[PDB]
């Protein structure tokens, strides 16, 4: 056979057929299916098995492909893959979605979002898989998202939490956010955020409203105003607890709709194209206007400076 950790560097092994894989290699998977305690069948000649890293060469190759040394990662990935490879990944409005299964509504929403914003993932394994997802084969990429986010298939998922974890694995170093804070008493303080903190705000959906200002607590004890001075990023994510919100054609890129109770509710995806499209897994509706419960909105950006 061939053992690997990255499916790029293949290492030639000949096995014994009287001994389990797990005896000879440690935990060994096949296409997501744990074959640790199984022995070699005949239709196992020259196939390729993932192995837990058990020597320095494999640890270094694993870090260089996944950007983690966590010894649980591989098995969490292979356990998610074993489901994600059985999901359906329909093309809907020229985007790869996911057919509803195992509480994946939040992954479908994340996947659709990721195909409409500009993002470079640092770990090769994520970048390679993102590319393959864009081109319709997204099983691998969904398993990796589950593994990187410390989520198992069936677990209830927040889209903002998932985007936050993915952004922390993306190149957002360039990204810069300058805010000014205005209290009557303490006065005026400016702060510079970089990376993930530069593209995410929790507390309003409206990029407009962030530019005009929003009321926040001051440590003095008064109410103060936070407004956006300077934004340097290819997008921004604007998030709030779900509430009725109107979405106008052409004024945003895409949004997360969330219906029902904390945790056990369901997401759908709103995207602005030539009209508004609602993507609910395999299902597609369209309308010229939209009002409904929204918790995330994504906007395009490059360079913004305020006129205040
Ligand atoms: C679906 C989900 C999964 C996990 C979690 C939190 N884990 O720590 C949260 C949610 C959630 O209900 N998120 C939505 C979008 C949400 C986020 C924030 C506040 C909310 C208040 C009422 C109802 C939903 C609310
Ligand atoms: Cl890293
Ligand atoms: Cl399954
Ligand atoms: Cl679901
Ligand atoms: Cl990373
Ligand atoms: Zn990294
Ligand atoms: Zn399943
Ligand atoms: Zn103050
Ligand atoms: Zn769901």
């Amino acid at each position: 056979v061939f053992t690997t950790v990255d499916n790029i560097n293949l290492h030639t092994q000949v096995v014994d057929m009287s001994m389990t894989y797990g005896q000879q290699f440690g935990p060994t998977y096949l296409d997501g299916a744990d074959v640790t305690k199984i022995k070699p069948h005949n239709s196992h000649e020259g196939k390729t098995f993932y192995v837990l890293p058990n020597d320095d060469t494999l640890r270094v190759e694993a870090f260089e492909y996944y950007h983690t040394t966590d010894p649980s990662f591989l098995g969490r990935y292979m356990s998610a893959l074993n489901h994600t490879k059985k999901w359906k990944y329909p093309q809907v409005n020229g985007l790869t979605s996911i057919k509803w299964a195992d509480n994946n509504c939040y992954l479908a929403t994340a996947l659709l979002t990721l195909q409409q914003i500009e993002l470079k993932f640092n770990p090769p394994a994520l970048q390679d898989a993102y590319y393959r997802a864009r081109a319709g084969e997204a099983a691998n990429f969904c398993a990796l998202i589950l593994a990187y986010c410390n989520k198992t298939v069936g677990e209830l998922g927040d889209v903002r939490e998932t985007m936050s974890y993915l952004f922390q694995h993306a190149n957002l170093d360039s990204c810069k956010r300058v805010l000014n804070v205005v209290c009557k008493t303490c006065g005026q303080q400016q702060t510079t955020l970089k990376g993930v903190e530069a593209v995410m705000y929790m507390g309003t959906l409206s990029y407009e409203q962030f530019k005009k200002g929003v009321q926040i607590p001051c440590t003095c004890g008064k109410q103060a105003t936070k407004y956006l001075v300077q934004q340097e990023s290819p997008f921004v994510m604007m998030s709030a607890p779900p509430a009725q919100y109107e979405l106008k054609h052409g004024t945003f890129t895409c949004a997360s709709e969330y219906t029902g109770n904390y945790q056990c509710g369901h997401y759908k995806h709103i995207t602005s194209k030539e009209t508004l499209y609602c993507i609910d897994g395999a299902l597609l509706t369209k309308s010229s206007e939209y009002k409904g419960p929204i918790t995330d909105v994504f906007y395009k950006e490059n360079s913004y400076t305020t006129t205040i």
